[PDB]
């Protein structure tokens, strides 16, 4: 009966400075339009870069309510051959060990959080969540350090509800131009992925 749209992207990428304009969204129940009584929990503060999470909520009659959630993250600003940043897993992306497999189109979010310094949704390229659908608990979020000759350098790792970070990370290179991110990452003992983003 009550109904719930968000229209604009689920995760944005904004620049420090730059103004955020609510994309907006849309509610009715039983046929008439209630999308004026939809409230929302959280704020965007483009001055600061971070991660800012918006929830909005659409109540029906007994306790019931619709959720959607909308994720913006502010960057540095600071020149950076890696921009920020809604990457998309390119077609040459793979799992390596123990069997071969290829994966798709999955988007990850990659944001510079200061100067040299940069923030994943998922290292692990949706290959958890997203191509498994087991949820965002899953997924490798992390912070990583451009190094001056286009290799990444990890620094923290971590998958919770499961606990652990990667064993390691290798091959890795960015292209300053046709802008392409690529690393190996080594997982839970015996489980290794190529993984390769574009935008």
């Amino acid at each position: 009966f009550v109904t719930l749209e968000r229209e604009g992207d689920e995760k944005i990428v904004l620049e420090k400075g730059q103004p955020f304009v609510e994309p907006g969204y849309y509610a009715e129940m039983n046929g008439e339009d209630i999308t004026e009584s939809v409230q929302i929990k959280g704020s965007v503060d483009v001055n600061t870069p971070g991660i800012y999470n918006l929830v909005y909520a659409a109540y029906n009659e007994d306790g019931f309510a619709k959720t959607f959630t909308r994720t913006v993250y502010v960057a540095d600003n600071t020149a950076s051959p890696l921009k920020s940043g809604i990457y998309t897993v390119a077609e040459g992306s793979k799992r390596t060990a123990p069997s071969v497999v290829a994966f798709s189109g999955y988007e990850i979010v990659i944001f510079q959080m200061e100067p040299g310094i940069f923030y994943i949704s998922d290292f692990l390229g949706g290959w958890y969540d997203q191509r498994a659908g087991y949820g965002p608990d899953y997924a490798m979020v992390g912070k990583f350090e451009l190094n001056d000759d286009n290799t990444i350098t990890p620094l923290e790792s971590y998958v919770a509800g499961w606990g652990d970070s990667m064993d390691q990370m290798t091959n890795t290179l960015l292209d300053p131009a046709t802008g392409t991110l690529k690393w190996t990452v080594a997982y839970a003992g015996q489980l290794s992925f190529d993984i390769i983003v574009k935008q």
